[PDB]
């Protein structure tokens, strides 16, 4: 397959990313310089994650020792929900390139659609365990996301767990002066989001789908809770094209014309997770993986869900 998607910036994304959630910061240097020796050239980052530091360590030393080019790599960052106030916004951003190490972001995106009381704390929470909003609403941070394009920061901008209606209204936004490039989203055969994907590539914006294995290290999992990597359905499809079954969760959302970020600290996946390139699921096997869709989601967080703009109310 292709291996670069064009974004309504103009630049081209590269369909397969590395994520960075839960790496640990003595892991992901590592990590992200092996990502970078067997061919990933798009990383998946966030200032939440508590690694840019390290992340950029590797970056930094992949750029110094001339293995990639500035121009070749394709790097994202988040802006959190504590710094959707049109004063923080900028400061927010240096940091993570600062951090980094970077004069520039491919893609930056609107965390969540939430905003929290700006502090110290990523989740301010009031003495009953709500979190305590922000009264700033998705238009006017994304103004300021607008106002680091025409400063240089970033190349691109876009949102993540953006639902249905909360697109709409970024796309009908009064004034509006550049259009999200991007809607990151959790996505995978048991969280098929097939009603929500559709609505976003007919207005020409592209999903990265995140959580692609199902985020098995994610802090509260259970015991119980279904298990993408040992379907035995999805392990038959990968027996059929002798590829595992991760491969085979990697593919999927990529012949859906999506890009996709599998997170590993693990060398070995890393580079088995890039060689997605040269097999093909048939539309029946398309058509099957589509058919395990159950609603389940990785992240969700009850402590939140009160918020005005939560998004998961909403049908999509
Ligand atoms: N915008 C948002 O709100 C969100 C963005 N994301 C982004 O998406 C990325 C991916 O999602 P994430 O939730 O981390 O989970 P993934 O679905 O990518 O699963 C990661 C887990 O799968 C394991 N794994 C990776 N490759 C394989 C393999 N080949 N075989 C077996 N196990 C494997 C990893 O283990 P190990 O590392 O030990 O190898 C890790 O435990 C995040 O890291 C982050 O960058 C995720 C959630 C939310
Ligand atoms: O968020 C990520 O990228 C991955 O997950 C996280 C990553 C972190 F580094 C810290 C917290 C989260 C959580 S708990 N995320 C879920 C979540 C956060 C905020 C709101 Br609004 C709703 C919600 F569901």
């Amino acid at each position: 397959m292709a291996s670069r998607i064009l974004l309504n910036n103009g630049a081209k994304m590269p369909i397969l990313g590395l994520g960075t959630w839960k790496s640990p910061p003595g892991q992901v240097t590592e990590a992200v310089k092996v990502a970078i020796d067997v061919g990933y050239r798009h990383i998946d980052c966030a200032h939440v994650y508590q690694n840019e530091n390290e992340v950029g360590v590797a970056i930094q030393e992949k750029l110094r020792e001339q293995v990639v080019k500035r121009e070749e790599l394709f790097i994202v960052s988040k802006l959190w929900c504590t710094y959707h106030e049109k004063g923080l916004v900028k400061g927010a951003c240096q940091k993570t390139l600062s951090d980094l190490k970077l004069d520039y972001l491919d893609l930056y995106l609107i965390h969540w659609p939430t905003g929290f009381k700006p502090g110290k704390e990523f989740f301010p929470l009031d003495e009953s365990g709500n979190v305590v909003p922000s009264d700033t609403n998705i238009l006017d941070t994304w103004a300021a996301m607008e106002e680091l394009v025409d400063e240089g920061l970033v190349k691109a901008i876009g949102i993540s767990n953006f639902n249905h209606l909360q697109v709409e209204m970024i796309l009908n936004k009064p004034g509006l002066k550049y259009k999200p490039a991007v809607n990151q989203i959790e996505c995978h055969p048991y969280l098929t989001q097939e009603k929500l994907i559709q609505y976003c590539q007919s207005k020409g914006i592209v999903v990265t789908a995140y959580s692609p294995l199902g985020s098995p290290d994610r802090p509260w999992a259970k015991p119980e809770d279904p298990s993408l990597l040992e379907d035995p359905r999805i392990k038959a499809i990968a027996a059929k094209h002798n590829k595992t079954t991760a491969q085979v969760l990697i593919r999927f959302p990529m012949q859906r014309n999506l890009v996709v970020i599998p997170k590993s600290v693990t060398p070995e996946r890393i580079a088995e997770n890039f060689k997605v390139f040269d097999f093909e699921l048939s539309s029946q096997d398309m058509t099957t993986l589509l058919s395990y869709n159950r609603n389940w989601r990785v992240c969700a967080l009850l402590s939140c869900t009160s918020h005005k703009d939560y998004p998961f109310h909403e049908e999509f």
